[PDB]
């Protein structure tokens, strides 16, 4: 135990959830790789140290206790070596930029309309739930093959996986605080299986355009196929973040955009800012905050701590992409912030492997959105609240607009 740290023992998993933002500036000042009592996890906190751990030869992923409770093996976030090369070389294809192009359009146009026909003559909405979740996961799903399974479920799946998989909070002895928090997630799990279950054992014997069919069978010996326990944890995996995220990310960009109204008119009226607006607002609320981890292969000094092999480090990329030594306020939402790398899709061997299509993502919901409201202003009758420590975004989006 750090001495001058002690003040971390009086933290709670409810403040990070609430706003971690207060913590981890003084862990980026104080001890850019911590250990954090109530995660029970060193944590990095800058982005030096963050892409570090996730680049390091010394690291390899690792899931987060909490992670592998609610994900299992072989969670594609957590595992290396043959089975995370495998994992990567099925997941990959649909999402090559070459490949994401060909109909990312068609994909994710459509659906942006059906959702935004629903209610852009109301003159307000709560975007969250109205629209970028809804885009977000009917994209996905329909991607994977779940064309079938309504977003209200997707969104509800990826809601409960959030939790639990960030269900972190261990008591004194390194010991989950809260041991039932698991059980939704337990329960999400196994409404999956019964909906994907008849849905594979259909793609085992005809193969469709579906990627979870080309999870199953790409790669393989002929009439083989993946075994479903193999591909499901990754299954979890794209149920919780891959149908997340991209909501996220385009809720808090335009949060970000509402904080500074006249960037806002700049990107409605300029839509090609938009891909610029997007990336600012995953640095300022990065959608995937604090989720995954690595854990050191050998005795390894980073940030002046000398770690055992064996160490999990958590990579908590949202603290890095507030890192003051790379941004100038990162606080405040900036659309005219000069581009810097940042690390909202990760770093290394287990970075995102979804970033083009997920900048499309947001990018095509953002543009019809703008297109079909573009005098959209936010409800001030409140605040925007934020949630979450692992993965984090507003849980809602109050706005009007003249009819
Ligand atoms: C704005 C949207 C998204 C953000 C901010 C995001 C961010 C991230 C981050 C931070 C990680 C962990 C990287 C690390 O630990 O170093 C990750 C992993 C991953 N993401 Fe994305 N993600 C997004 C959307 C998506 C989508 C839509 C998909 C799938 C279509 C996807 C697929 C993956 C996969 C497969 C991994 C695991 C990579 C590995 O462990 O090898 N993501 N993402
Ligand atoms: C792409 O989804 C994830 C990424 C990182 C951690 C958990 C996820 O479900």
């Amino acid at each position: 135990e750090r001495p001058d740290l002690a003040w971390l023992d009086e933290v709670t998993m409810t403040q990070l959830e609430r706003n971690p933002y207060e913590v981890y500036e003084r862990l980026r000042a104080e001890a850019p790789l911590a250990f954090v009592p109530v995660l029970g996890s060193y944590v990095a906190s800058t982005a030096e140290v963050c892409r570090e751990v996730a680049t390091s030869p010394d690291f390899e992923a690792v899931i987060t206790p909490a992670g592998g409770r609610t994900f299992g093996h072989p969670a594609i976030i957590g595992v290396n070596g043959d089975i995370h090369a495998d994992l990567r070389s099925m997941v990959e294809p649909a999402l090559q930029p070459a490949e994401v192009d060909r109909w990312i359009d068609d994909l994710v146009r459509p659906i942006a309309r059906r959702y935004l026909e629903r209610f852009e003559n109301d003159g307000h909405a709560e975007l969250v739930a109205q629209y970028c979740e809804p885009v977000s996961v009917r994209s996905l799903g329909d991607l994977l093959g779940l064309q079938e399974v309504d977003s209200d479920k997707l969104r509800e799946w990826f809601a409960k996986l959030n939790r639990s998989l960030t269900n972190a909070a261990v008591d004194e002895n390194g010991e989950f605080a809260n041991p039932e928090g698991f059980a939704e997630g337990d329960q999400a799990k196994a409404e999956i299986r019964a909906v994907v279950d008849p849905l594979i054992d259909k793609w085992i014997e005809h193969p469709d355009d579906s990627a979870i069919s080309h999870w199953l069978h790409d790669g393989m010996p002929p009439g083989q196929t993946r075994d479903r326990e193999y591909i499901y944890p990754t299954i979890y995996v794209y149920l919780l973040g891959a149908m997340q995220e991209p909501g996220h990310g385009m809720a808090s960009t335009l949060v970000g955009l509402f904080s500074r109204p006249e960037q806002l008119e700049e990107v409605v009226d300029d839509p090609t800012l938009i891909p610029r607006a997007i990336a600012e607002g995953l640095r300022w609320t990065s959608p995937i905050w604090s989720a995954t981890a690595r854990i050191s292969t050998k005795p390894v000094t980073i940030a002046g701590v000398d770690l055992p092999a064996g160490t999990p480090v958590m990579l908590s990329y949202g603290s890095a992409n507030h890192d003051t030594g790379k941004y100038e306020a990162p606080s405040q939402y900036d659309l005219h912030r000069p581009p810097l790398p940042h690390l909202a899709f990760g770093a290394g061997n287990h970075a995102c492997a979804g970033i083009y299509f997920a900048n499309h993502v947001m990018r095509i919901a953002l543009e019809e959105l703008f297109e079909a409201i573009p005098n959209l202003e936010r409800d001030t009758r409140e605040g925007v609240e934020f949630w979450g420590w692992g993965f984090r975004g507003p849980t809602s989006l109050h706005v009007t607009w003249e009819v």
